[PDB]
């Protein structure tokens, strides 16, 4: 092995969460961006994408595909997946919820101005009435700084990312969830994470129109993404 | 703990895969079906559905939500998840692909007759040009009876289910994938699985119109599911 290599577009997408996890773990990685269609075609005939898709990560000799497979592997390898099955079930449960929440924003940059507005509210309602109350309760019920095992876990990292994403759409969306507001502070303060949030890191920005173009050109898809 | 309880509609949905896994493991379970809207409302105020959704499974004291969390827990608990992280990464990768494939059929019973036809072909193309060739290669490359660790794993079980589902739409879809045809035989023969495929088991049938009705009534959603 050597240093993890993340193959994906130069933007957030489904790769962002993996960037977050590797960073929180203090793991340095290299990225190979998809800019041209010929590049993609070359990658396909190569046959290193088991199911003809990205994300794809070369780590410890393997060339992994399937976002959840990759994240799972990373959470286990760097001891951010709990101590046993019970603790891992909780982490998967929480991660599941923030994944669904984040999943509602995947197509956002591909929506029309009219849809972006409609989707924006949809996601805000989802987070404030469904997700945030659930995670707020987890913290309340055990009163510990972390979601699971009183120690940083993938779940915490995934939750933080989801929080900042919702806050990029509705800056005060977290208002009324004191525990998450304090959670947002604590987690954002952990050195590795703090560095990732800092300037010059590999954290990717909100996807703009160039991102969409590069995607539509290389994959020849998502031309008419609906809300 | 006691005996696992699966809360969900009396049909396939996202619960089917969990039924398959628990059965392959020789685990007996009880089911509580969602038939009325008031039933759902009662379940909600109860607050046992962390994110206000089903599937939900009560197992070993926990009330788990998030399909993947549940399956993950079940695969680990009954030693159908590999021996280490490397083997588990492979299983997650394979499962990921059959999950995406099966994911394309979730809304099928809610489609119009015109869409069902369109979706049917879409899924067939997906399985024959993308998925089946990939899994065929895994078997070819190591020439072992199982996908991972030369022993039955969740991945094998998930693959079989996906095969039979595609075959319920295009009976000869597996034609040209000798290795999967032999894989289909081997796996279908394992006693626990063989019993699940047999008559009188809890395996659920292809969702009909009554299924759709019961869903639309209890959840008040999926009224206009698009292709």
């Amino acid at each position: 092995a050597a240093k993890p290599v993340l193959y994906y577009f130069n933007g957030r997408g489904k790769m962002e969460s993996i960037r977050w996890l590797l960073a929180a773990a203090g793991v340095e990685f290299e990225e190979v961006f998809l800019e041209t269609r010929e590049q993609y075609e070359k990658l396909l005939q190569s046959g290193i994408l088991m199911f003809q898709q990205v994300p794809m990560v070369e780590i410890d000799g393997m060339k992994l595909v399937q976002t959840r497979a990759i994240l799972n592997y990373i959470a286990g390898k760097y001891n951010l997946y709990g101590k046993d099955l019970k603790e891992r079930a909780l982490i998967d449960m929480y991660v599941g919820g923030t994944d669904d929440l984040m999943g509602f924003l995947l197509s956002f940059p591909f929506l029309s101005a009219e849809d972006k507005v409609k989707q924006c509210a949809f996601v805000v309602e989802k987070a404030t009435s469904r997700y945030f109350p659930a995670y707020e309760k987890v913290l309340k019920d055990h009163g510990q700084d972390f979601l699971v095992g009183n120690r940083l876990s993938w779940a915490d990292i995934h939750l933080l990312e989801a929080i900042l994403m919702v806050e990029e759409k509705k800056s005060d969306a977290l208002s009324g969830f004191p525990l998450l507001q304090a959670f947002k502070k604590r987690i954002s303060s952990i050195p590795t994470i703090k560095k990732f949030l800092a300037p010059g890191s590999k954290r990717k920005p909100i996807s703009d129109d160039k991102y969409v173009e590069t995607v539509r050109r290389v994959l020849r898809m998502y031309y008419d993404v609906k809300p």
